[PDB]
């Protein structure tokens, strides 16, 4: 599985601001921001529903979480993204078992705290609750980022 230096840029990220006062453990967009930054993906910028739009918009659009849980092992950048009324999340799935059998592991920021919160061991359905889990997008890079 190739799905490291995805999993060292989210590490790395962890710790740093996107936003001016505002650690990326607690901003999930921002969380991206700097994960997309460290691997040199371009990414629509803005808070998680403008990111999402965006993704919508211009990435490839994978059928299942198995299949994102495949593109993380084979390099690429992964976002798993899903829109609310008023404030969406997206987070960076990276390669591994599926947890229930559907849903792959993933980083991501929350300013929810720890329960919207991930790094590395959370599946996307631990993070998104009962209803959301099954309703999420994920979107792949066109190009790998890991060697």
């Amino acid at each position: 599985s190739l799905d490291q230096c995805i999993v060292n840029a989210c590490k790395n990220s962890w710790d740093k601001s996107y936003l001016a006062g505002t650690p990326n453990k607690d901003n999930c967009s921002g969380f991206v921001q700097s994960v997309a930054a460290e691997l040199g993906v371009p990414m629509p910028r803005g808070n998680a529903n403008a990111m999402v739009d965006g993704l919508e918009q211009s990435w490839t659009k994978l059928a299942s979480g198995a299949e994102a849980a495949q593109k993380a092992a084979q390099g690429f950048l992964v976002i798993a993204g899903l829109k609310g009324r008023t404030y969406g999340h997206v987070a960076v799935v990276i390669s591994g078992p599926l947890y229930r059998q559907k849903y792959p592991m993933c980083w991501c920021g929350s300013i929810a705290g720890a329960v919207g919160q991930s790094q590395g061991l959370k599946s996307v359905g631990q993070v998104w609750n009962r209803t959301d889990r099954d309703r999420l997008n994920y979107y792949v890079y066109s190009l790998a980022s890991c060697s």
